[PDB]
């Protein structure tokens, strides 16, 4: 079985992973526009490019990583450097409050697409170490809880306590109380980083002797693997449905918590009942997968945030408000995001043994590369496709609307993700073949494959 001490330093390393791009993701833009003084204009337009730009570099950091031969292997130079240099570029990324003018400009638009392409780099390789940890179904359904779980708990205590921080260290100077905070980020993912490079041993990986990669592949070939892998190219559109869908509910929620304060003193209470939901339906999930179907979790995990969807949709009819019900589809949600993480990195592990067992190549850094560049193109395609709307319902002033206006453009918000996780769903369930017999005949090929020589 996999060695406990692996799990438990995978899962720091993922602590350390997402407790330094949490901080960003949660406040870049508060800290631009309320200790900088950036227009939201800006801000906005430099956000959208840059994930255009990340997604559009994950294949070529994809082909990196597998081109890649080094003594340590194939992903933890490539971990170690992004680690490094993420750190090192976030440290400025919250320095800019310091230039002003022109030079302020410059300063935060380079040190963003940076941080970006930074953690591109060691984001990849990262996950890429599942799929040569161990190739077996409930194997890796007990392995990818601890990361998953590390993770959403990196992201919740930064929700929790880093606002804190930034006040109790010169609550006058926001920035730098932030580029302190950074500091303590910059600890635990470098300690993080080096815990998993040293306890997380690679065994089924792309560069030893017995296995059926390549290392020498052009770009072309690699990117056209994803087509080629058509459980690959399904887990493609599966989760950039899913993607846009919970980008579009987590906007409006940002959007009926801030601007609509929702109630003074609710958002405490939601972020707390959805931290808890999140982290215990991610450490029941080794029992819960096999109480129940992969396949029904898989259900459960789009349906759950569709009935947060159809309650949120029944209060807007009447209820302006209900904290009750909107802590509940918050659950809802939380519960349907862990499960859809964990299985979609399970499902990534399952493609590239799927395509070392159809195309006769393996290669984990493409499938990964893939999951990134979907996870900053849901984002992508989620703010395209509210813009249409907007312009389509008439918003595209941005001046004065009619009530009636805003509350069809509400519907019109709560209805569309419901569209798209039907769409993750109905594409699972009709072209998705990774799940029982399948699976042990793919693992049985690949095992009994790896007799060298
Ligand atoms: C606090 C407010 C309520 C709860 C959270 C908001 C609702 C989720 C809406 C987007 C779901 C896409 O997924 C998330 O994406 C983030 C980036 O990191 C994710 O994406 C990266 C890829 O760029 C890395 O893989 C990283 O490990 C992975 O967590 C992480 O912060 C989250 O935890 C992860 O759920």
């Amino acid at each position: 079985s996999i060695s406990m001490t692996t799990k438990l330093s995978y899962g720091f390393g993922a602590f350390g992973k997402d407790f330094a791009i949490g901080i960003v993701y949660m406040y870049l833009m508060y800290y631009y526009t309320d200790v900088v003084g950036l227009s939201v204009g800006l801000v906005g337009t430099l956000f959208l490019v840059a994930r255009i730009w990340d997604a559009i570099n994950c294949p070529i950091m994809g082909w990196i990583v597998n081109a890649t031969r080094s003594r340590w292997g194939k992903f933890k130079p490539w971990i170690l450097i992004g680690t490094l240099t993420n750190s090192l570029v976030l440290f400025l990324l919250f320095s800019a409050h310091l230039f002003e003018g022109t030079a302020q400009v410059v300063f935060v638009c380079v040190t963003y697409i940076l941080w970006g392409m930074t953690y591109t780099i060691m984001d990849i390789p990262f996950w890429s170490l599942v799929p040569t940890i161990t190739l077996d179904k409930r194997e890796r359904e007990q392995l990818v809880p601890f990361p998953r779980f590390f993770a959403s708990l990196a992201g919740f205590v930064t929700a929790g306590i880093t606002l804190p921080f930034v006040s109790y260290v010169g609550g006058a100077d926001r920035g730098f109380g932030f580029q302190m905070f950074t500091l303590v980020l910059i600890a635990f993912f470098i300690a993080s980083t080096i815990v998993t490079l040293r306890n997380v041993h690679e065994v089924y990986s792309s560069d030893n002797g017995v296995t059926a990669g390549r290392p020498h592949l052009t770009l072309k070939t690699i990117v056209g693997l994803i087509y080629k892998n058509d459980q690959l190219s399904c887990l493609l559109g599966m989760a950039l449905a899913y993607n846009i869908a919970s980008n579009i509910i987590n906007g409006f929620a940002i959007y009926y918590f801030t601007y609509v304060i929702g109630d003074a003193d609710l958002f405490p209470y939601y972020l707390s009942y959805a931290g808890a939901a999140n982290l215990l339906t991610l450490i029941v999930f080794p029992r819960l997968v096999k109480m129940l179907s992969r396949r029904i979790l898989w259900a459960g995990a789009s349906v759950m945030p569709v009935l947060s969807c159809a309650g949120l949709f029944a209060m807007a009819l009447a209820d302006i408000h209900n904290a009750a019900l909107i802590v509940a589809a918050g659950i809802f949600l939380n519960i349907g995001t862990a499960l859809f993480w964990v299985l979609q990195v399970i499902m990534v592990a399952d493609t590239v043994d799927y395509g070392e067992f159809k195309l006769n190549i393996r290669c984990e850094s493409i499938a990964y590369s893939v999951q990134t560049m979907v996870v900053k193109g849901g984002s992508a395609f989620a703010a395209f496709f509210i813009a249409l709307v907007l312009g389509l319902i008439g918003y595209t002033p941005n001046v004065a609307q009619s009530a009636q206006t805003l509350q069809g453009m509400q519907f019109i918000m709560i209805v569309l993700p419901v569209l798209f996780f039907m769409m993750t769903l109905v594409l699972y369930f009709r072209y998705y073949r990774l799940n029982g017999d399948m699976l042990r005949k793919i693992q049985i090929h690949l095992l009994d494959k790896y007799r060298k020589t």
